[PDB]
């Protein structure tokens, strides 16, 4: 019942049917905990990810509009414009990329291979830009000239995270409660948190169906002082656009980023190596390595609400991976 | 149904109209999504590991061992399904082109061996792959494991129902939204082509079934297939009676060799799909399909089902060149 008013919003069909929610019986033996995880990195659009969901409606919204030009911006290795763009490629819109380097790495790969790779196969036209350092100001300033080709333009912020974009996440919610029903009863739920859409959505849709489920954020980019503020605008615009209420504290831990976006770092690694090995599941240097390492030490210094399940959401990653080797 | 498996898959994979390609080509393409298998970036077998690794456990091993290029697809599954399982794996891998290209050396699908912690030993040349395997499964077995061999792409008659189980999701999943003419897939190891030729024998009769070669000739790979395709139907008390169809034009200069007309096909799909082929594999026998309509080498000008077998890692290893 709480979130019928999602039914409102014009959404495309991208994923079809719920991703798996799989128990992680090796990692769990680890652990010394039962870890359940949500395979977000199975959507099945150019190796998937997070982003489709928020796309589903973004997009059916530039629809909406008569839009024919998708107009987003991330980092070269970004998984968000990747998805962009392949739903573009899909749908016969066009797609523009404010790309960036985050990191100032000159190693090829980085710059060639990976997410960038696969967006020159998609058709994107690539707009580099020293550092986005305004994205929403950068991407109407693109938008604007793009325009004037006589292009009709859509623009989808940074990680499509708007409070449209977030119904994805609200959405996937509804699917984690019904996948959870009978099966587990969830302590905790754990996700990298970086634009902060997918946070958001899962916070709103999670407080009016799992309310007595702990949230937790790692951060992947920011202290729990810039992100926190980010993280609550969402929430709320989102609870707005669905008219409820949120009164939710949201959780975020910021250990676990160090030395910053898009660098690897020991922890992350040894998370990554650490799922592969013991799960044949795939995360990735930027994101949900440095996420898994942040639910690992949270389970090594008891920083949960207790010693119940945890549920991982999967947010992708993966094609990073070849991106980031060698080094760099 | 007699045979014991393991759910690696689930939920039967998608199968999609192609309009926009549809469009382009001016016949009607829909697609099999085995690509979207959920372990390690997926793959066509996952559907063979489901019987070969249940197969594996009822003998009680604790090691998967299996041969391939150093990019193999099969291999990079294998080692995934091993670790997910907490089995050993032993990995046999060649250089099928002589290359010293680092991202073929170490990226791509040999990245995710690593991550997976798979044992790897080189071999100048897979030259009698069944018996080398079974070399290999001696000497692992005197260090005091428990080794199962899995053949090259995992293509024995059993490790094939996978494809017998995936004819079965393809005659549910075509009946009644299409009037299908056509069946295309790439035919390496023969385990996919030669399960879906007895699944579509018995489950869609008039349906052409067309494999495209990705390293013989027609004349190397058909009695592959054909003995396969007997060997499968009589472990299933059935009788296979139809032909094998193979074309060869499409994997010049040889196994792990992009070409052009592979390469173009890549990017054809992702353009106008936003879908992932690759180099290897899929790329060439979508090139193959293409040049079908062009030569109108189909038995009818009707809707043609491509199956999507997987490979896409392998952009990253073949990236910038080998
Ligand atoms: C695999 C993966 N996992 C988690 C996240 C964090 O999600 P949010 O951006 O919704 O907070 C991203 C984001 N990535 C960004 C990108 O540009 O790709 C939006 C920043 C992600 O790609
Ligand atoms: C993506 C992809 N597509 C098609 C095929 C051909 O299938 P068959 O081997 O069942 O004929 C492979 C094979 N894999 C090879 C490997 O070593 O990876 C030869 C097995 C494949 O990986």
């Amino acid at each position: 019942m709480p979130l019928h008013h999602l039914t409102r919003f014009p959404r495309l069909e991208f994923i079809g049917a719920p991703t798996p929610l799989e128990y992680l019986p090796r990692l769990s033996d680890y652990l010394g905990r039962e870890i359940y995880i949500k395979r977000d990195d199975v959507t099945p659009i150019a190796m998937g990810g997070n982003k489709l969901r928020k796309l589903e409606f973004l997009v059916a919204d530039a629809l909406r509009e008569g839009a024919d030009t998708l107009i987003t911006a991330g980092a070269i290795q970004s998984n968000h414009v990747r998805q962009t763009a392949a739903v573009a490629a899909k749908l016969g819109l066009h797609c523009v990329a404010l790309l960036e380097n985050p990191i100032g790495t000159t190693a090829e790969n980085y710059l060639t291979n990976g997410n960038r790779l696969l967006l020159d196969l998609f058709n994107t036209q690539i707009e580099m830009c020293d550092a986005l350092t305004d994205p929403d100001a950068q991407l109407q300033t693109l938008a604007t000239r793009i325009e004037a080709q006589g292009f009709r333009p859509y623009v989808i912020p940074v990680g499509g995270s708007s409070a449209l974009g977030a119904m994805g996440y609200v959405e996937s919610a509804l699917e984690i409660a019904q996948q959870c029903e009978e099966v587990v009863g969830l302590s905790s739920v754990v996700v990298a948190s970086g634009s902060a859409g997918t946070h958001a959505g899962l916070a709103v849709g999670l407080e009016h169906l799992m309310p007595d489920v702990e949230l937790i954020g790692v951060t992947v980019s920011r202290s729990v002082a810039e992100q926190k503020p980010k993280v609550i605008a969402l929430q709320q615009a989102i609870a707005g656009q669905l008219a409820l209420t949120a009164t939710a504290d949201i959780h975020l831990w910021d250990d676990y980023f160090a030395p910053g976006y898009g660098v690897p770092n020991d922890a992350g690694m040894e998370a990554v190596k650490l799922l592969a090995s013991l799960e044949g599941v795939l995360l990735d240097p930027v994101y949900t390595g440095k996420a898994m390492a942040g639910l690992i030490d949270g389970i090594s210094q008891k920083r949960f609400n207790d010693d119940g399940p945890i549920l991982f959401i999967h947010t992708g990653g993966a094609p990073a991976l070849f991106a980031y080797h060698p080094h760099v």
